[PDB]
């Protein structure tokens, strides 16, 4: 069956074959869309197959699809599993099953960079002391002084569901939130009962506006143990104003290197509950969403009223203005500290010519409108415009509930 | 089953039961998702009758009563009679009230219960059409107080005698295509507007000429109509701070009127049920005025605001952006011509999404459509997950006349 999917801006139309290799489920049915629904043990008998259709994949992707190597693999994993209910990828398989399941990454407007990912291999780490270890080079090389490299780290793999590796963090850098009793919130609101945990797990919280939390690891199903990151690694930067001299003094600064580690990573069936994975910044996510969601922030009031904007009346816009004013500066501030970071107009317009360049290659490009078009300025970048099909393809990354909801304490 | 939408900005969770009664296809399947896609017989026709006679009966607690069992017999007994049935004046109106609250990708829906209609039913000719027309945009405009209101023409028979208005708004700018390769006017309208000058429009050649409209009554060809100047309301369109923007020559009419979609009310089909209400900023400002393919004039604004369009980067488009729809909000406001901003509009949208959760069970929403073309997350909606399903009576898209009109 054929899709096709049109872009009113420019007529160009692209036919859709790659969502016939679609196996997981999208929430919607045929009476009811769920496309802005925000989230709608494996035994050996599901296993192989999984691990079949992957292997097929990557040695179809090599050109050796039918070689004697690529049946040996086949016959190998399956004895594999069969003898040990699992199996092992190789390091080129883990590789290609990493770049993929970012490729594969609907809500991701960033893919155009999928084949540039360097993969650290942590399959052979055991503690929590261990992980700490290799998350600390990931964040080094990935930082690289303000020249952002993408990478993940690759922990070891679910076996019985009861030793999972788990990153506690749900990014590898983020500021802590505290609730104070009065009701209002000092910090990130959106960190809250993680840092609860972190401070009840031992955390000297300095119960300031941007502390740096604390990484919670969890190795081999054990509990889980606090680790400060070296503070020289933490690349930050302050947040100023072009125009505004008194931007800079609304005391405001952001990390540098976004990094998400809650998710779970599915190659060929295996699944990765460890796995934090880092690029860079499209502007909007730090001006747009932490700073000016009314939940994170909410900074939009105070900077409206020190631009004196006439807040009396909604139409006035000066939501909207001081909106724009907010990532200007966040853009201004991180290239002028020489940290990589997109704008939301770049990085559409970049996403567009890869999603086409997929559709004449792959076949298609499963995209989440929701997600891809930015929180501001919608219709003036291109991928509002462009109609997107949504369906999930493997290796993938996936949510994962939160390790405290589940975790069985010691 | 029971689902549930959550608002990841307040948390409230709402539970979603209404959709259980969907009828219509989504385009969806449990394998891929297209809620992007702008567009994914006597026996066919009683039992659509009763589903629409049934919810109209409970709806004035007389469901399963004398009267309600009566007018289903009769109704049935009409259609294997007449192939066909009319709709009471009571029906009618409930339809086309609901059809509207049904109206996925409506924003303004908090207003659903306020709608006048207008019975066209007697209509037999073009020229009725328009003098039903005329009415309609003098008494929605309201000089200024804009009221809202749909006009519905005779019902579909055997497709050959459909009534239809050719353009796609009751009031819209021509646009045409020049020497120079570039559009003049309108873009979204080129087509429709050489249709009429290959019809005998004289068209101005202007930048902002309103259409004439193209009536057509009874399955016979279109009919020109030009619509009394006096009873178009437009608003030139002025900066409250850069002198300079009304020279840029902008202006944009009052009167927002979907022509060209399909009412659907218990199986009955109105071709040609034109419909208005009152403009969100943003339709005009971001919309019709900035994007690509129409009116785009985000460099231009730039450079009278003079700042760094050298690189993206600067932001500038969204600066310039902002100051557009301020300026269109101004002026409407400054001529008293009702109109909304996307800020009050989506606060209201959720205040009737509740509403309609608890007293209806739902709301059906199309994310998509409902969240603005700007400052997208700083609006409630945003952050409002929100479920599509298509529910009867209902608003439809239709082919353009001119594709299946046989002269
Ligand atoms: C090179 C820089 C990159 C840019 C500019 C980019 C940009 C983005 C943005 C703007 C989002 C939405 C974030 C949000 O709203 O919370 C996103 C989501 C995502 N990206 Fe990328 N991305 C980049 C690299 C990567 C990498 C390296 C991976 C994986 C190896 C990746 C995987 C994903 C996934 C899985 C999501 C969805 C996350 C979620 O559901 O919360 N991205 N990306
Ligand atoms: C009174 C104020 C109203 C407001 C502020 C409002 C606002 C909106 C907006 C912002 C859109 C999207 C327009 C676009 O992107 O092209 C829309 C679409 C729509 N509205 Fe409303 N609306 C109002 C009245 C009405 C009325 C009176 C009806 C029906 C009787 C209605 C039926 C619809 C339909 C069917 C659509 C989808 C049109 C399409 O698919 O192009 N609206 N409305
Ligand atoms: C409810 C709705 O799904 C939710 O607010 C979504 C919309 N689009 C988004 N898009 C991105 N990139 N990130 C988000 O967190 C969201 N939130
Ligand atoms: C391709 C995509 O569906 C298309 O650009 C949609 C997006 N959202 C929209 N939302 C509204 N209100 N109106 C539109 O015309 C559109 N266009
Ligand atoms: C790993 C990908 C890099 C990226 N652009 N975004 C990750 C999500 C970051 C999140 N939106 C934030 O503002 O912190
Ligand atoms: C009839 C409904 C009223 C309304 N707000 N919009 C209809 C579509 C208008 C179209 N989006 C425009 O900008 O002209
Ligand atoms: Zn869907």
């Amino acid at each position: 069956r054929f899709l096709k999917v049109k872009n009113w801006e420019t007529d160009v139309v692209l036919t859709d074959t790659l969502h016939l290799k679609s196996t997981l489920e999208t929430g919607c049915t045929e009476h009811i869309c769920m496309g802005s629904i925000m989230l709608p043990v494996r035994t050996k008998d599901q296993l192989f197959p999984l691990a079949k259709e992957f292997l097929d994949q990557y040695y179809s992707s090599i050109k050796r699809f039918g070689s004697k190597a690529h049946m040996d693999r086949l016959e190998e994993v399956n004895k594999e599993i069969e003898s040990t209910s699992t199996y092992q990828l190789k390091d080129t398989e883990l590789i290609y099953g990493a770049k993929h399941a970012w490729r594969n990454a609907s809500r991701c407007v960033g893919r155009i960079q999928w084949s540039k990912l360097q993969v650290f291999d942590a399959r052979d780490c055991t503690t929590a002391h261990g992980m700490f270890n290799y998350i600390c080079n990931h964040v080094k090389y990935a930082t690289n002084k303000g020249n952002l490299r993408s990478a993940i780290t690759i922990f070891p793999q679910r076996t019985d569901g009861k030793h999972d590796f788990r990153v506690w963090n749900s990014q590898l850098i983020r500021y802590a939130g505290y609730k104070q009793p009065d009701g209002s919130t000092l910090g990130d609101p959106a960190n809250v009962q993680f840092t609860e945990i972190c401070i009840q797990q031992g955390w000297k919280a300095p119960r300031g506006r941007f502390d740096v939390l604390p990484l919670l690891l969890q190795a081999n199903g054990n509990d889980p143990e606090l680790f400060q990151i070296p503070p020289e690694l933490v690349l930050e930067v302050p947040i100023r104003h072009p125009k505004f001299d008194w931007f800079k003094d609304l005391g405001l600064k952001w990390y540098g290197l976004p990094a998400v580690s809650n998710m779970l990573l599915e190659i060929g069936g295996l699944e990765f509950s460890a796995c934090p994975f880092s690029g860079w910044y499209m502007g909007t996510e730090i001006g747009v969403r932490d700073y000016c969601d009314n939940s994170r922030y909410n900074i939009l009031e105070e900077v409206a009223k020190k631009m004196d904007l006439d807040m009396r009346k909604t139409s006035s816009l000066w939501k909207d203005q001081a909106l724009v004013e907010i990532n200007i500066a966040v853009l201004y501030s991180f290239q002028s500290d020489k940290v990589t970071i997109v704008d939301h107009h770049s990085a559409t317009e970049s996403f567009i010519k890869h999603m086409e360049n997929e559709y004449r290659c792959r076949g298609g490009c499963p995209a989440d409108w929701v997600w891809i078009v930015p929180p501001m300025s919608g219709s003036i970048t291109p991928v509002f415009h462009q109609e997107m099909l949504n369906y999930r393809l493997t290796p993938s990354f996936e949510y994962q509930p939160d390790p405290w909801n589940t975790h069985v304490w010691k």
